[PDB]
């Protein structure tokens, strides 16, 4: 196996591959250097073109220390490596490296069947994500939360993440009819799904089976399993007939909640929201006696009522909204609220109350 | 005790005095005083106090007491911008109020706050805060971390004729950096804690406003602007930089940067833990050479300016790696003498800073 190629075509496949799973995976054949790195639940694939001479063959190497190697070197270098029994030697200028192999055979591969597929501009699939990534689970005893659910109903896409607490939805048209799928991705997938998009203008086709998902977009291919139960119906999240509706200034409401967390307990943040006439105000407290008070002046229409919410959810929501104007749709002081943006229905929250 | 400020002229003097920030409550708590048109704002860790005076336009009432240090912090930076903080002193809270947004605050007694005995200085001068921030840069990385021989977690700093000198070594590396101050001064020795140090370099703007200094027995004093910073100095003898230096140590001379990324490259191949690299002189060339318990091999060539006798010898390429980043110059200089001794690196192009590092087995 030998290649040569600029370094300036290894980076960006490098960075998005990046014991045999702390390996990556580099196969020359048809002139095309592939690099796939993989934990087992994922994996990626990047290919590049080869024009200099080059010789079919398959190895695997450290992918940070090979990383490393080849970000290390100057700009403009030439890469040149050739596969010589356990080692693999890399050579630009008067560097030279020896790095250990594992072989290609030991290499893990995840084959399946594609069921639904679709294109949509990465743009779209990067709105859909960052609308709703931070309502995942981390490490929920149900697996099952712990990632994002991806369904497609009409024309439409539309993300779902929820830990219990709070959820959030997003949904873009895709301009072509469906069918009504839905599929969980790990939290892990997502992120690393998320950090192939680089917003450029770029087709990115989307292909699902019934235990994976494949997302190409330009030169790479990424694969992640599924995780496999009941994720919530978050048309049975969002509340049934909200009757008293808050709208204020974004960056006004973010504020007012950041500044009230302050002298809120640290161990667990939340602040009282007192909602009247034309009027919001939050308070906090805190095992020191201190009180932070803070007052608005908003659109309410309702009847007047105290709730209280955990800061952190909020805060989230409005960092994800990046809104001009917030609209609030309460029920009671003991249900859950819904948040959107005055002027978007693609993306809708929805956070329970907490007691204080 | 009552003022109203912007809040844009009470940030800047919150954050650098809670500079020094607990183990006990006052601690994480700033000192509040107005007195004769005059807001100072004092934090201290027992060992350092760092104090700001913010000027007072607006009707104000004398008076001191202690707050949160973070919780005051946070709520002026949390202000929109241009708002008017109002405080108002009330027994065991300190009422904060800028439009609608309202604040209650747990005091601790100015008199319980802990207060930096009154010292002499015995040595004053003046001096560009460009040059203390090259003193300090120069040196910072040398210093040891939670050593037990405590002095070494300090810096040394020594007064000598017209220049101040820095040092600070972990037994293992030492670095020292010597800059003309243009005034005649006498000879002093002291050692600046590790928090003091940080201190320092932390209150120099970038501006044009010189630096003060003042120095005692116990005590060094640093004033910038509205800014004063006062530490004790800590109470043990420092080695002797002089004693460390090479008696006679072959000349290389090299670009500092291709040598920067050659034993940054060859670094990926040393050893997890030991991070040796080994080192090949001979005519004009340098080769740095890594290997690992695993047998992959670096190897890296490089020109240089080289006339003496070929040797090897071995480094910790992280101390090579801290040397050539605290440089930042076109070429250096590296003064060896031989496979089992320290060697001296400088900038090529000024003797003002000189480093010494041990060679590893
Ligand atoms: O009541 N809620 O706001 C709410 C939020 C999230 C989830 C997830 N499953 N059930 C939920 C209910
Ligand atoms: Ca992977
Ligand atoms: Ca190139
Ligand atoms: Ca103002
Ligand atoms: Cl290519
Ligand atoms: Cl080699
Ligand atoms: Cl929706
Ligand atoms: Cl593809």
């Amino acid at each position: 196996m030998k290649f040569t190629v600029e370094r300036e075509h290894l980076l960006k496949p490098l960075q998005q591959v990046s014991p045999i799973l702390g390996n990556l995976l580099l196969q020359v054949a048809d002139g095309t250097l592939s690099l796939t790195g993989t934990d087992l639940e994922m994996e990626m694939v990047a290919r590049v073109a080869l024009v200099q001479p080059h010789e079919p063959g398959a190895t695997t190497v450290p992918a940070r220390k090979f990383f490393d190697i080849c970000r290390g070197l100057p700009e403009g270098a030439e890469i040149a490596v050739q596969l010589e029994g356990e080692r693999m030697l890399v050579r630009s200028g008067r560097s030279r490296f020896s790095l250990s192999t594992l072989p290609a055979a030991d290499f893990p591969n995840l084959d399946w069947q594609s069921e639904v597929e679709f294109t949509l501009p990465q743009a779209t699939m990067k709105r859909l994500i960052e609308a709703t990534q931070f309502s995942m689970a981390h490490q929920d005893v149900r697996y099952y939360l712990n990632g994002m659910l991806f369904e497609t109903e009409g024309e439409e896409l539309r993300t779902v993440a929820t830990d219990g607490h709070r959820l959030a939805v997003c949904s873009m048209p895709i301009g072509q009819s469906l069918p009504s799928h839905s599929v969980i991705v790990p939290r892990k997938g997502v992120i690393e799904l998320m950090r192939m998009l680089d917003g450029g203008d770029n087709p990115l086709r989307v292909q699902i089976g019934s235990n994976n998902i494949r997302a190409h977009v330009g030169d790479f291919i990424f694969t992640s399993k599924l995780v496999d139960g009941r994720f919530p119906d978050y048309r049975r999240v969002l509340p049934k007939n909200p009757d008293k509706h808050l709208e204020a200034g974004c960056d006004l409401l973010k504020q007012a909640f950041a500044r009230a967390a302050i002298l809120s307990n640290e161990k667990f943040r939340g602040v009282r929201l007192y909602v009247s006439e034309n009027q919001l105000k939050i308070t906090a407290n805190n095992p020191e006696q201190e009180e932070a008070e803070e007052i608005l002046d908003v659109t309410y229409s309702g009847a007047e009522m105290e709730i209280g919410f955990n800061v952190s959810y909020v805060l989230d929501v409005l960092n994800a909204l990046k809104c001009e104007n917030v609209r609030m749709m309460l029920t009671d002081s003991v249900s859950s609220v819904q948040i959107e943006d005055a002027a978007s229905q693609s993306a809708a929250y929805v956070v329970m109350p907490m007691r204080l």
